[PDB]
């Protein structure tokens, strides 16, 4: 689990969105595994606007932050799961790092700010949904 809190937005994995998220919906995209809802309180996270390919992510199944090198956002095949059928997920970045299903939502960050959240993984891989192209997260 986990979310990004920027401005008056909450960014979560679409597959983990709550009823309150759906009832306060701003934007969602199944092909990216992302959903954004509106918040009453202002958040403290800032979004990175950069070209970094190295950063640090939070792994809840280890209670630890790990440095990683990650691929550029791209269209990657993700196996059928209990949340989606076998499909291509867009704007996904892969790295070598520990992950388990419940690690979705952990933040990936660089020196510029938040880059994305854990969205996929398996066998010593972890995948992150990029948010750096979502420029509107920085405005009302
Ligand atoms: C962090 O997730 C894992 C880590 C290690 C092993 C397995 C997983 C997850 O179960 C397969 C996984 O990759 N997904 C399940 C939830 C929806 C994700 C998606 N964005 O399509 C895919
Ligand atoms: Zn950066």
């Amino acid at each position: 689990s986990g979310a990004i809190y920027v401005g008056n937005y909450r960014v979560v994995n679409r597959h983990l969105a709550t009823h309150n998220d759906w009832a306060n919906l701003v934007w969602e995209d199944s092909s990216r595994d992302l959903l954004v809802s509106s918040t009453t309180a202002q958040g403290c996270d800032t979004i990175a606007r950069c070209d970094c390919q190295t950063g640090v992510y939070y792994c809840s199944s280890r209670r630890k932050h790990y440095p990683v090198s990650f691929s550029k956002p791209s269209l990657i095949f993700v196996e059928a799961s209990e949340y989606y059928p076998a499909r291509y997920q867009s704007h996904l970045m892969l790295a070598v790092g520990h992950s388990e299903p419940g690690d979705c939502g952990g933040i990936l960050r660089c020196q510029h700010g938040v880059v994305g959240i854990v969205s996929t993984g398996g066998n010593g891989l972890v995948g992150f949904a990029d948010v750096r192209d979502l420029l509107w997260l920085d405005e009302e």
